[PDB]
């Protein structure tokens, strides 16, 4: 299928060049699969999610997002207008509060537990995870990436909005996951975006129109915003059975678009996740 006047970020994961406005995707947009998005909350009212998204996991007063930044990436990952896997299905797992300021045992308490909620699910097709959030390094927000990761779940984690190498920020230097890194309409490196040899590929994350709290949308810039494209692209790949949960890091890296972007710093990957569609 095919998206016109798409946001540029969905229409840039469709094709090798920059500038185009229509996002092409397989039918499928992700159907059968899961994406757990780890952030403020899901909004899961919003139109534009077409009751595909439900909050199933809070670490405050209500399990509505009062932020916006997690209905945003679930809007990227999943909302009809603004998503990847269109058709997918999305878990809010509030972890931030309505500031988007999260304790590293609430981020942790919230993986273990989408690790385990996921065996109360029907993701058929796979089952994803978004971590819009970010933070220091640290041992135990990294394990639990990784214990996320090896319990069957992609992990897709932001590399951090602070112009370093991402290796000294969690869960981003986390090996096992996907450390997504920011890139904008004109195939740059986003201004704020981390890198370093633990970034695995680089998505849409400068001026990302997506969805927004009260029912509305919002164009807003960070590796946070990166993250969904990735995380709604490995749901998508899962649902065409091309990748599987631990592998959809490195599917999407071998098939990432190469060397198209700039201000790549030496030894950081030059990789643009793509989603290679074609008919």
């Amino acid at each position: 299928a095919a998206q016109t006047n798409a946001p540029w970020g969905l229409a840039r994961i469709s094709s090798t060049s920059p500038g185009t406005s229509t996002y092409y995707y397989d039918e499928s947009a992700g159907q059968g699969s899961c994406v757990y998005v780890i952030d403020t909350g899901i909004e899961a009212s919003h139109p534009e999610f077409e009751g595909r998204a439900q909050m199933v996991k809070t670490y405050y007063y209500s399990s509505r997002d009062g932020n916006g930044h997690g209905t945003h990436c679930a809007g990227t990952v999943g909302s009809r207008t603004y998503g990847v896997a269109k058709k997918t299905q999305l878990f809010g797992v509030k972890v931030l509060d309505d500031n988007g300021s999260g304790q590293y045992s609430t981020i942790i308490a919230g993986m273990d537990f989408v690790a385990s909620d996921k065996n109360n699910r029907n993701c058929p097709k796979g089952v994803v995870a978004s971590l819009s959030l970010g933070g220091g390094y640290s041992s135990s927000v990294n394990s639990a990436a990784a214990r996320l990761q090896s319990s069957g779940v992609m992990v897709a984690v932001a590399a951090g909005n602070n112009n370093a190498d991402a290796r000294n920020y969690s869960p981003a230097s986390e090996p096992s996951v996907c450390t997504v890194g920011a890139s904008d309409r004109y195939d740059r490196r986003s201004s704020f975006s981390n890198y370093g040899s633990v970034l695995d590929i680089f998505g849409p994350g400068t001026s990302i129109l997506s969805t927004w709290i009260g029912g509305s949308t919002r164009s807003i810039s960070g590796t946070s915003m990166a993250t969904p494209h990735v995380a709604g692209l490995a749901a998508y790949l899962m649902t065409l059975g091309k990748t599987t949960a631990a592998s959809a890091c490195r599917y999407i890296a071998d098939t990432a678009n190469k060397g198209d972007l700039s201000n790549i710093p030496f030894g950081t990957v030059n990789l643009l996740a793509y989603n290679n569609y074609q008919a």
